[PDB]
Protein backbone atom coordinates (compact mmCIF):
# COMPACT_ATOMS: atom_id res chain seq x y z
CA UNK A 1 0.00 0.00 0.00
CA UNK A 2 0.89 3.41 -0.26
CA UNK A 3 3.71 4.66 2.16
CA UNK A 4 4.38 8.13 2.98
CA UNK A 5 7.45 10.37 3.89
CA UNK A 6 6.94 11.67 7.64
CA UNK A 7 9.35 14.50 7.22
CA UNK A 8 10.14 17.06 4.11
CA UNK A 9 13.36 18.19 3.84
CA UNK A 10 14.70 19.95 6.97
CA UNK A 11 12.11 18.51 9.22
CA UNK A 12 10.10 21.72 10.94
CA UNK A 13 6.67 21.28 10.61
CA UNK A 14 4.20 18.11 9.93
CA UNK A 15 3.57 16.58 6.63
CA UNK A 16 -0.22 16.97 7.38
CA UNK A 17 -2.70 18.18 10.00
CA UNK A 18 -6.14 17.10 10.73
CA UNK A 19 -9.16 18.72 12.09
CA UNK A 20 -11.56 16.98 14.56
CA UNK A 21 -15.23 18.04 15.62
CA UNK A 22 -15.18 16.40 19.35
CA UNK A 23 -18.71 16.32 19.80
CA UNK A 24 -18.65 14.19 16.63
CA UNK A 25 -15.95 11.21 17.38
CA UNK A 26 -17.16 7.47 18.22
CA UNK A 27 -13.91 6.35 17.40
CA UNK A 28 -11.01 6.90 19.97
CA UNK A 29 -8.35 5.43 18.54
CA UNK A 30 -5.53 5.67 15.38
CA UNK A 31 -3.36 3.26 13.94
CA UNK A 32 -1.07 3.06 11.63
CA UNK A 33 2.69 1.19 10.10
CA UNK A 34 5.87 2.63 11.08
CA UNK A 35 9.32 1.79 9.08
CA UNK A 36 12.07 3.91 10.10
CA UNK A 37 16.02 3.72 10.81
CA UNK A 38 15.95 6.86 12.81
CA UNK A 39 16.03 7.12 16.78
CA UNK A 40 14.75 9.80 17.69
CA UNK A 41 11.41 12.21 15.70
CA UNK A 42 7.93 12.55 16.22
CA UNK A 43 5.39 10.09 14.80
CA UNK A 44 2.52 12.22 15.79
CA UNK A 45 1.40 15.59 17.69
CA UNK A 46 -2.54 15.95 18.75
CA UNK A 47 -4.38 18.73 20.68
CA UNK A 48 -7.59 20.01 21.79
CA UNK A 49 -5.73 22.92 23.04
CA UNK A 50 -2.05 23.79 22.16
CA UNK A 51 -1.31 25.19 25.56
CA UNK A 52 -3.33 23.22 27.73
CA UNK A 53 -4.31 19.93 26.11
CA UNK A 54 -1.76 17.98 23.77
CA UNK A 55 -0.38 14.89 23.11
CA UNK A 56 2.70 13.85 21.44
CA UNK A 57 3.71 9.84 20.17
CA UNK A 58 7.24 9.75 18.90
CA UNK A 59 11.07 7.74 19.21
CA UNK A 60 13.65 8.91 21.44
CA UNK A 61 16.49 6.35 21.43
CA UNK A 62 14.90 3.84 19.33
CA UNK A 63 11.70 3.55 21.35
CA UNK A 64 8.37 4.67 21.50
CA UNK A 65 7.57 7.65 23.70
CA UNK A 66 4.91 9.47 25.15
CA UNK A 67 4.06 13.08 26.21
CA UNK A 68 0.62 14.27 28.08
CA UNK A 69 -0.33 17.38 29.13
CA UNK A 70 -3.57 18.07 29.95
CA UNK A 71 -6.19 18.64 33.13
CA UNK A 72 -5.34 15.43 34.48
CA UNK A 73 -2.01 14.57 34.01
CA UNK A 74 1.28 15.64 32.96
CA UNK A 75 4.27 13.12 31.99
CA UNK A 76 6.86 11.81 29.45
CA UNK A 77 7.00 8.27 28.96
CA UNK A 78 9.34 5.75 26.97
CA UNK A 79 8.16 2.36 26.39
CA UNK A 80 7.95 -0.69 24.26
CA UNK A 81 10.75 -2.30 21.52
CA UNK A 82 13.12 -0.07 19.55
CA UNK A 83 11.44 0.54 16.35
CA UNK A 84 14.36 1.97 14.81
CA UNK A 85 15.36 -1.29 12.85
CA UNK A 86 13.90 -0.45 9.66
CA UNK A 87 11.20 -3.32 9.62
CA UNK A 88 7.24 -2.45 9.03
CA UNK A 89 5.61 -2.35 12.77
CA UNK A 90 1.78 -2.15 13.70
CA UNK A 91 1.36 1.05 16.15
CA UNK A 92 -2.12 1.38 17.81
CA UNK A 93 -2.91 4.52 20.07
CA UNK A 94 -5.71 4.26 21.86
CA UNK A 95 -8.18 5.54 24.49
CA UNK A 96 -10.13 3.28 26.92
CA UNK A 97 -12.23 4.89 29.96
CA UNK A 98 -9.50 6.98 31.71
CA UNK A 99 -6.72 5.17 30.06
CA UNK A 100 -4.55 5.53 26.78
CA UNK A 101 -3.22 2.37 26.07
CA UNK A 102 -0.25 1.95 23.18
CA UNK A 103 -0.11 -1.57 21.11
CA UNK A 104 3.17 -2.64 19.02
CA UNK A 105 2.82 -5.40 16.14
CA UNK A 106 -0.38 -6.58 18.20
CA UNK A 107 0.82 -6.44 21.99
CA UNK A 108 -0.04 -3.73 25.10
CA UNK A 109 3.20 -2.60 25.50
CA UNK A 110 1.80 0.85 27.69
CA UNK A 111 -0.88 1.74 29.72
CA UNK A 112 -1.11 5.44 30.82
CA UNK A 113 -4.10 4.73 33.43
CA UNK A 114 -6.15 8.30 34.79
CA UNK A 115 -5.31 10.25 32.13
CA UNK A 116 -8.23 11.36 30.35
CA UNK A 117 -11.35 13.26 30.98
CA UNK A 118 -14.86 12.54 29.00
CA UNK A 119 -13.45 12.76 25.46
CA UNK A 120 -12.87 21.47 23.67
CA UNK A 121 -14.75 21.72 20.47
CA UNK A 122 -12.15 20.41 17.90
CA UNK A 123 -9.17 18.34 18.42
CA UNK A 124 -6.14 18.58 15.74
CA UNK A 125 -3.87 15.94 14.75
CA UNK A 126 -0.49 16.97 12.83
CA UNK A 127 1.36 14.20 11.49
CA UNK A 128 5.40 14.32 11.70
CA UNK A 129 5.81 17.47 14.02
CA UNK A 130 3.90 19.31 16.53
CA UNK A 131 2.11 22.05 16.38
CA UNK A 132 4.22 24.47 18.71
CA UNK A 133 7.93 24.69 18.96
CA UNK A 134 9.90 21.35 20.04
CA UNK A 135 11.34 23.80 23.10
CA UNK A 136 8.07 24.29 24.72
CA UNK A 137 7.57 20.28 25.13
CA UNK A 138 8.14 18.92 28.46
CA UNK A 139 11.61 17.07 27.00
CA UNK A 140 12.31 18.37 24.30
CA UNK A 141 13.87 16.60 20.84
CA UNK A 142 14.84 17.04 17.53
CA UNK A 143 11.32 16.83 15.67
CA UNK A 144 12.09 15.85 12.17
CA UNK A 145 11.47 11.46 11.66
CA UNK A 146 12.82 10.01 8.54
CA UNK A 147 10.58 7.13 8.38
CA UNK A 148 7.48 5.74 6.39
CA UNK A 149 4.03 5.69 7.48
CA UNK A 150 1.04 3.72 5.89
CA UNK A 151 -1.70 1.77 6.41
CA UNK A 152 -3.07 4.95 8.83
CA UNK A 153 -6.42 5.48 10.57
CA UNK A 154 -6.44 8.87 12.34
CA UNK A 155 -10.04 8.47 14.73
CA UNK A 156 -13.20 9.06 13.12
CA UNK A 157 -12.81 9.83 9.42
CA UNK A 158 -16.74 10.67 9.91
CA UNK A 159 -15.46 13.55 12.17
CA UNK A 160 -12.85 15.09 10.48
CA UNK A 161 -13.54 18.61 9.33
CA UNK A 162 -10.81 19.18 7.38
CA UNK A 163 -7.25 18.30 6.68
CA UNK A 164 -4.38 20.43 5.35
CA UNK A 165 -1.24 19.84 3.86
CA UNK A 166 1.39 22.41 3.80
CA UNK A 167 3.84 21.29 1.17
CA UNK A 168 3.60 18.23 -0.97
CA UNK A 169 2.82 14.45 0.35
CA UNK A 170 6.18 12.34 -0.53
CA UNK A 171 6.75 8.75 -1.96
CA UNK A 172 8.35 6.18 0.42
CA UNK B 1 -6.11 4.65 -11.06
CA UNK B 2 -8.54 4.81 -8.06
CA UNK B 3 -11.26 6.23 -9.42
CA UNK B 4 -14.17 7.98 -6.82
CA UNK B 5 -17.70 8.09 -7.03
CA UNK B 6 -19.07 11.81 -8.01
CA UNK B 7 -22.06 11.62 -5.79
CA UNK B 8 -22.99 10.37 -2.02
CA UNK B 9 -26.54 9.12 -1.83
CA UNK B 10 -29.13 11.70 -2.16
CA UNK B 11 -26.86 13.82 -4.09
CA UNK B 12 -27.75 17.09 -2.39
CA UNK B 13 -23.86 18.52 -1.06
CA UNK B 14 -20.55 17.75 -2.53
CA UNK B 15 -18.17 15.22 -1.96
CA UNK B 16 -15.16 17.10 -0.80
CA UNK B 17 -14.34 20.49 -0.87
CA UNK B 18 -10.87 22.46 -1.77
CA UNK B 19 -9.90 25.54 -0.29
CA UNK B 20 -7.21 27.91 -1.88
CA UNK B 21 -4.71 30.94 -1.27
CA UNK B 22 -5.12 33.03 -4.03
CA UNK B 23 -2.11 34.85 -4.12
CA UNK B 24 -0.04 31.50 -4.09
CA UNK B 25 -1.74 29.77 -6.82
CA UNK B 26 0.78 29.76 -10.52
CA UNK B 27 -1.11 26.87 -11.80
CA UNK B 28 -5.20 28.09 -12.93
CA UNK B 29 -5.78 24.68 -14.61
CA UNK B 30 -7.46 21.69 -13.75
CA UNK B 31 -7.75 18.50 -15.09
CA UNK B 32 -9.22 14.70 -14.33
CA UNK B 33 -11.06 12.33 -15.76
CA UNK B 34 -14.94 11.04 -15.79
CA UNK B 35 -16.97 8.20 -16.68
CA UNK B 36 -20.74 8.20 -16.40
CA UNK B 37 -23.87 7.61 -17.47
CA UNK B 38 -25.93 10.39 -16.23
CA UNK B 39 -27.10 13.31 -18.66
CA UNK B 40 -26.99 15.77 -15.88
CA UNK B 41 -25.53 16.85 -12.96
CA UNK B 42 -22.48 19.00 -11.59
CA UNK B 43 -19.32 17.71 -12.06
CA UNK B 44 -17.36 20.61 -9.72
CA UNK B 45 -17.94 24.21 -8.53
CA UNK B 46 -15.61 27.00 -8.08
CA UNK B 47 -15.87 30.46 -5.98
CA UNK B 48 -13.76 33.64 -4.77
CA UNK B 49 -17.58 34.40 -3.18
CA UNK B 50 -20.26 32.60 -3.16
CA UNK B 51 -22.94 34.47 -3.98
CA UNK B 52 -20.81 37.05 -6.11
CA UNK B 53 -17.91 35.50 -8.47
CA UNK B 54 -18.45 31.68 -8.67
CA UNK B 55 -18.47 28.97 -11.62
CA UNK B 56 -20.40 25.65 -12.47
CA UNK B 57 -18.94 22.22 -14.70
CA UNK B 58 -21.35 20.17 -15.22
CA UNK B 59 -23.20 18.12 -17.41
CA UNK B 60 -26.97 19.05 -18.82
CA UNK B 61 -27.99 16.76 -21.75
CA UNK B 62 -24.82 14.67 -21.84
CA UNK B 63 -22.91 17.11 -23.04
CA UNK B 64 -20.40 20.08 -20.80
CA UNK B 65 -22.43 23.20 -19.55
CA UNK B 66 -20.46 25.86 -17.93
CA UNK B 67 -22.20 28.85 -15.81
CA UNK B 68 -20.67 31.59 -14.77
CA UNK B 69 -20.73 34.54 -12.93
CA UNK B 70 -18.14 36.87 -11.64
CA UNK B 71 -17.93 41.34 -11.91
CA UNK B 72 -16.75 40.79 -16.15
CA UNK B 73 -19.47 38.12 -17.15
CA UNK B 74 -23.05 36.37 -16.28
CA UNK B 75 -22.93 32.91 -18.67
CA UNK B 76 -24.71 29.99 -19.09
CA UNK B 77 -23.26 28.14 -21.97
CA UNK B 78 -23.11 24.08 -23.32
CA UNK B 79 -20.68 22.52 -25.80
CA UNK B 80 -18.54 20.20 -26.79
CA UNK B 81 -19.48 16.16 -27.56
CA UNK B 82 -22.08 13.94 -24.97
CA UNK B 83 -19.89 12.59 -22.47
CA UNK B 84 -22.51 10.20 -21.04
CA UNK B 85 -22.00 6.95 -23.13
CA UNK B 86 -20.08 5.52 -19.81
CA UNK B 87 -16.90 5.75 -21.13
CA UNK B 88 -13.56 7.14 -19.88
CA UNK B 89 -13.18 11.34 -21.46
CA UNK B 90 -10.49 13.66 -20.44
CA UNK B 91 -11.51 17.26 -19.27
CA UNK B 92 -8.68 20.27 -18.20
CA UNK B 93 -10.43 23.38 -17.60
CA UNK B 94 -8.13 26.28 -17.82
CA UNK B 95 -7.74 30.30 -17.73
CA UNK B 96 -5.56 32.05 -20.22
CA UNK B 97 -5.11 35.49 -20.11
CA UNK B 98 -8.89 36.61 -19.56
CA UNK B 99 -10.63 33.27 -21.19
CA UNK B 100 -11.78 30.36 -19.59
CA UNK B 101 -10.99 27.06 -21.86
CA UNK B 102 -12.79 23.97 -22.02
CA UNK B 103 -11.01 20.54 -23.44
CA UNK B 104 -12.91 17.51 -23.83
CA UNK B 105 -10.28 14.14 -24.98
CA UNK B 106 -7.22 16.57 -25.78
CA UNK B 107 -9.75 18.65 -27.95
CA UNK B 108 -10.57 22.31 -27.29
CA UNK B 109 -14.24 22.37 -27.33
CA UNK B 110 -14.81 25.66 -25.89
CA UNK B 111 -13.16 29.31 -25.02
CA UNK B 112 -15.08 31.90 -22.60
CA UNK B 113 -13.29 35.17 -24.24
CA UNK B 114 -13.08 38.22 -21.59
CA UNK B 115 -14.66 36.60 -18.78
CA UNK B 116 -11.61 36.74 -16.42
CA UNK B 117 -10.09 39.70 -14.64
CA UNK B 118 -6.45 38.44 -12.92
CA UNK B 119 -6.14 36.19 -10.89
CA UNK B 120 -10.95 37.85 -3.12
CA UNK B 121 -8.21 35.72 -0.55
CA UNK B 122 -9.66 32.42 -1.03
CA UNK B 123 -10.56 30.11 -4.07
CA UNK B 124 -13.41 27.25 -3.20
CA UNK B 125 -13.14 23.83 -5.39
CA UNK B 126 -15.84 21.85 -4.43
CA UNK B 127 -16.54 18.22 -6.42
CA UNK B 128 -19.97 16.92 -7.23
CA UNK B 129 -21.96 19.75 -6.11
CA UNK B 130 -22.88 23.84 -5.53
CA UNK B 131 -22.08 25.64 -1.83
CA UNK B 132 -25.44 27.47 -2.38
CA UNK B 133 -28.87 26.22 -3.19
CA UNK B 134 -29.08 24.61 -6.76
CA UNK B 135 -32.00 27.51 -7.43
CA UNK B 136 -29.80 29.93 -6.95
CA UNK B 137 -27.80 28.40 -10.41
CA UNK B 138 -28.40 30.78 -13.48
CA UNK B 139 -30.64 27.72 -14.88
CA UNK B 140 -30.98 25.13 -12.01
CA UNK B 141 -30.05 21.32 -12.72
CA UNK B 142 -30.64 18.75 -10.27
CA UNK B 143 -26.65 18.25 -9.25
CA UNK B 144 -26.76 15.02 -8.57
CA UNK B 145 -24.57 13.18 -11.20
CA UNK B 146 -24.16 9.30 -10.83
CA UNK B 147 -20.35 8.95 -11.90
CA UNK B 148 -16.83 8.60 -11.42
CA UNK B 149 -13.74 10.88 -11.15
CA UNK B 150 -10.45 9.84 -11.49
CA UNK B 151 -6.62 11.16 -11.86
CA UNK B 152 -7.65 14.69 -11.07
CA UNK B 153 -5.67 17.42 -10.46
CA UNK B 154 -6.97 21.01 -8.93
CA UNK B 155 -5.28 24.25 -9.44
CA UNK B 156 -1.89 24.47 -7.77
CA UNK B 157 -1.55 21.90 -4.96
CA UNK B 158 1.27 23.98 -3.24
CA UNK B 159 -1.77 26.66 -2.46
CA UNK B 160 -4.45 24.39 -1.45
CA UNK B 161 -5.10 25.63 2.29
CA UNK B 162 -7.38 22.70 3.37
CA UNK B 163 -9.75 20.51 1.87
CA UNK B 164 -13.18 19.05 3.70
CA UNK B 165 -14.80 15.94 2.96
CA UNK B 166 -18.39 15.48 4.89
CA UNK B 167 -18.87 12.20 4.21
CA UNK B 168 -16.99 9.07 2.82
CA UNK B 169 -15.03 8.90 -0.34
CA UNK B 170 -16.29 6.45 -2.01
CA UNK B 171 -14.97 3.70 -4.47
CA UNK B 172 -15.47 3.29 -8.26
C1 LIG C 1 -4.12 9.91 22.39
C2 LIG C 1 -5.45 10.50 21.89
C3 LIG C 1 -6.50 9.37 21.90
C4 LIG C 1 -6.32 8.20 20.93
C5 LIG C 1 -5.90 8.70 19.57
O1 LIG C 1 -6.29 8.14 18.55
C6 LIG C 1 -5.03 9.89 19.42
C7 LIG C 1 -5.28 11.01 20.42
C8 LIG C 1 -4.27 12.13 20.38
C9 LIG C 1 -4.72 13.38 21.14
C10 LIG C 1 -5.00 12.98 22.62
C11 LIG C 1 -5.93 11.75 22.66
C12 LIG C 1 -6.33 11.38 24.11
C13 LIG C 1 -6.77 12.56 24.96
C14 LIG C 1 -5.86 13.76 24.89
C15 LIG C 1 -4.54 13.43 25.67
C16 LIG C 1 -6.36 15.11 25.36
O2 LIG C 1 -6.41 15.24 26.80
C17 LIG C 1 -5.45 16.16 24.72
C18 LIG C 1 -4.78 15.42 23.53
C19 LIG C 1 -5.59 14.12 23.42
C1 LIG D 1 -12.57 28.05 -14.00
C2 LIG D 1 -11.56 28.48 -12.92
C3 LIG D 1 -10.17 28.51 -13.57
C4 LIG D 1 -9.55 27.19 -14.02
C5 LIG D 1 -9.78 26.11 -12.99
O1 LIG D 1 -8.93 25.25 -12.79
C6 LIG D 1 -11.02 26.07 -12.18
C7 LIG D 1 -11.56 27.43 -11.76
C8 LIG D 1 -12.92 27.40 -11.10
C9 LIG D 1 -13.28 28.70 -10.39
C10 LIG D 1 -13.24 29.85 -11.45
C11 LIG D 1 -11.91 29.81 -12.21
C12 LIG D 1 -11.78 31.00 -13.19
C13 LIG D 1 -12.14 32.36 -12.60
C14 LIG D 1 -13.44 32.37 -11.83
C15 LIG D 1 -14.62 32.27 -12.85
C16 LIG D 1 -13.74 33.50 -10.88
O2 LIG D 1 -14.12 34.73 -11.54
C17 LIG D 1 -14.82 33.00 -9.92
C18 LIG D 1 -14.77 31.46 -10.04
C19 LIG D 1 -13.45 31.21 -10.81
CA1 LIG E 1 15.30 12.16 13.67
CA1 LIG F 1 -27.99 13.28 -12.46
ZN1 LIG G 1 -8.48 21.91 28.41
ZN1 LIG H 1 7.46 -5.05 14.90
ZN1 LIG I 1 -15.74 39.60 -6.54
ZN1 LIG J 1 -13.89 10.92 -24.90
Amino acid sequence: PPAVHLSNGPGQEPIAVMTFDLTKITKTSSSFEVRTWDPEGVIFYGDTNPKDDWFMLGLRDGRPEIQLHNHWAQLTVGAGPRLDDGRWHQVEVKMEGDSVLLEVDGEEVLRLRQVSGPLHPIMRIALGGLLFPASNLRLPLVPALDGCLRRDSWLDKQAEISASAPTSLRSC
